[PDB]
């Protein structure tokens, strides 16, 4: 027999069970109205004990740990702060002199942008993708484009996440209107979309180009009306829960979004940009750093009126300040962050920047060893992304080897250079007047018919049409590049195939390079990424 008379069992009342440390407005189009970051969520609970002692003490426990303590024996309420997300069992405990009573547990969801409230990303390998283990110690990266979820129908759950070390999210824009983002006007709707997203936001801060695709679009596993984070961002959160070692990096800029970088001669603008990136990574915690895609320091990007030789020093200062920011962000969060950047592979742009001074702040350099040739010229036909120079033009300097050796000659560490691999072909039509049975000696009359844009064809479609006998396949074994040709219509396409990719992986290994990366992940049927893993020595 004992003297044990604890209070009655508390009954929890009906209440909100879903909370968010980072609040997202599912019906907003402008970034400043779309997301509100805080450093904790506010959880509330009410309980009732029919004829209880209001002098009893009360405690709220989340997963058997105390988050609140006060008084409130007979009917009470509590409000408290939760700083880390997850699914919690909430219990109200009441105590008197004798003992304690415990509520039935109720589940609450505290959402945060590190995916702590979400299950791991469900994936099955599709098409020709085969599973690999990341045992080589090399970078195996790939770009995921934000707009690939519309007619391409490539959401994040189609990414072969076992076969990657890095996922680069293209693209994060920089706020700015006329004069600041003029390059965006070449894409229909793209400039006006940024202006809506940047509505009321200061220029030269990062933002989100398409808030619908990024956060509000229903995706696999994220379809409920009251899911805080859907779209690409919610799926990348679940990806981190499935592969915590896979680095997910946001890429700021690209071809049509690099114009604002040229104004960073003003340190005031550069300081605002860096501060917005710090705020950006605190808001979207699944990101593991920053990828800077400025195309290009000195010019010769999409805007023909931008560029200056002083861009090289601005680039080095930007990297110094971004790392300093990531250093203080490490001090607050205890995490390790990566600073990377995609740079032109052409010597005439490499020369602008002193990368050996910039490489001390950076983890990787994604060497854009592609787009060496394309349908922006009718008369200059060649390999888009070959390893070496071809036979008929041994002095070609736009090759993977020539650019790598030029960057190496600057004193850049070979373990930071990651060689680019093209998951797409660039092509011409109506090629005529060529000698020696070599279609590259002729001229085109225009771009080849493409998958989504004129002059560019997904590797998935190049492969399918080859199997269907719609192409004459050739492999230049000197330049280590494939191409398909159609003698009747003059259709020519230069691309990367499993063979040139493996040859690039052999070059990376032979010269002690950082690895391989590809643009863009959705144009692959699996053959190219498989070759990257095999070419770098990963385990199947
Ligand atoms: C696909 O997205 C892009 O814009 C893009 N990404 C990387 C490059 C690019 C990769 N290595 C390069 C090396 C040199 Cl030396 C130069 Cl100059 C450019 C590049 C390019 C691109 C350049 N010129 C273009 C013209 C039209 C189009 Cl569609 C694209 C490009
Ligand atoms: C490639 O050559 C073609 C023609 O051989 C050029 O297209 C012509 O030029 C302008 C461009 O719109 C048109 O007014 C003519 O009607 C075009 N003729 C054709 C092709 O039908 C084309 O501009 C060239 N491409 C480049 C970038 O030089
Ligand atoms: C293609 O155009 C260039 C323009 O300079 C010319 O030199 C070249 O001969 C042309 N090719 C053919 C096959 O006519």
């Amino acid at each position: 027999y004992t003297k044990f008379a604890p209070p009655g069992k508390p009954s929890l009342g009906w209440g909100e069970r879903t909370f968010a440390i980072v609040e997202v407005n599912q019906a907003a189009t402008a970034y400043n109205q779309l997301v509100t970051k805080r450093d904790s969520a506010d959880v509330s609970v009410t309980w009732n004990v029919w004829s209880g002692d209001p002098a009893d003490k009360a405690r709220v426990l989340l997963n058997d740990k105390e988050f609140w303590s006060g008084t409130g024996g007979a009917a009470g309420s509590a409000s408290f702060k939760v700083k880390k997300g997850g699914r919690y069992q909430m219990v109200v405990e009441l105590c008197n002199a004798d003992g304690c009573s415990q509520s039935d547990a109720t589940e609450i969801i505290v959402a945060d942008t590190d995916g702590s409230h979400l299950p791991p990303l469900d994936y099955n390998m599709g098409e020709k993708n085969k599973p690999f283990k990341q045992t080589s110690g090399k970078v195996v990266g790939a770009y995921f484009v934000e707009w690939g979820v519309y007619p391409r129908k490539f959401p994040v759950d189609r990414v072969p996440i076992p076969n990657l070390t890095h996922l680069l999210y293209g693209f994060i824009p920089i706020c700015g209107g006329d004069g600041i983002n003029d390059s965006l006007k070449e894409i229909e709707g793209s400039f006006q979309a940024l202006q809506r997203s940047c509505s009321g936001r200061e220029d030269f801060k990062v933002s989100i180009h398409d808030p619908w695709a990024a956060l509000q679009k229903p995706q696999k596993g994220l379809s409920s009306w009251n899911e805080p984070y859907k779209g690409n961002f919610g799926q990348l959160m679940m990806l981190k829960q499935a592969k915590p070692d896979l680095k997910i990096l946001p890429s700021i800029g690209g071809w049509t979004l690099a114009d604002p970088f040229f104004f960073f001669t003003d340190e005031t603008k550069r300081r605002r940009f860096v501060a917005s990136v710090k705020d950006f990574l605190q808001t979207w915690k699944f990101f593991d750093g920053v990828d800077i895609d400025w195309e290009f320091p000195g010019g010769k990007g999409a805007n023909p009126n931008l560029g200056s030789p002083k861009d090289g020093e601005i680039y080095v200062l930007l990297m110094k300040e971004l790392r300093e920011m990531l250093n203080e962000l490490s001090a607050e969060t205890g995490r390790k962050y990566e600073l990377t950047s995609a740079i032109s592979a052409g010597w005439d742009k490499i020369q602008v920047v002193d990368y050996s001074a910039a490489q001390k702040y950076m983890d990787h350099i994604f060497f854009m060893s592609y787009d060496f040739k394309g349908a922006w010229s009718n008369d200059t036909l060649g390999h888009q992304a070959s390893l070496y120079a071809p036979d008929w033009n041994e002095k070609e300097t736009y090759t993977t080897d020539f650019g790598v050796q030029f960057l190496l000659a600057q004193g850049v560490s070979p373990k930071k250079i990651v060689v680019g691999v093209a998951m797409y072909g660039r092509g011409w039509t109506g090629v005529h007047g060529y000698k020696d049975n070599n279609p590259f000696t002729g001229n085109a009359t225009g771009p080849v018919k493409g998958t989504w844009q004129d002059g560019v064809v997904d590797y998935r479609e190049i492969a399918t049409e080859i199997a269907q006998g719609k192409w004459e396949y050739h492999y230049d074994k000197v330049a280590q590049a494939p191409y398909v040709f159609r003698p009747a219509t003059g259709d020519l396409i230069t691309y990367d195939d499993a063979r040139s990719t493996i040859e690039k992986g052999k070059y990376v290994r032979a010269n002690k390079l950082g690895g391989l990366f590809a643009w863009e992940i959705d144009a692959d049927n699996g053959d190219i990424l498989n070759a990257m893993n095999m070419g770098l020595g990963n385990s199947a």
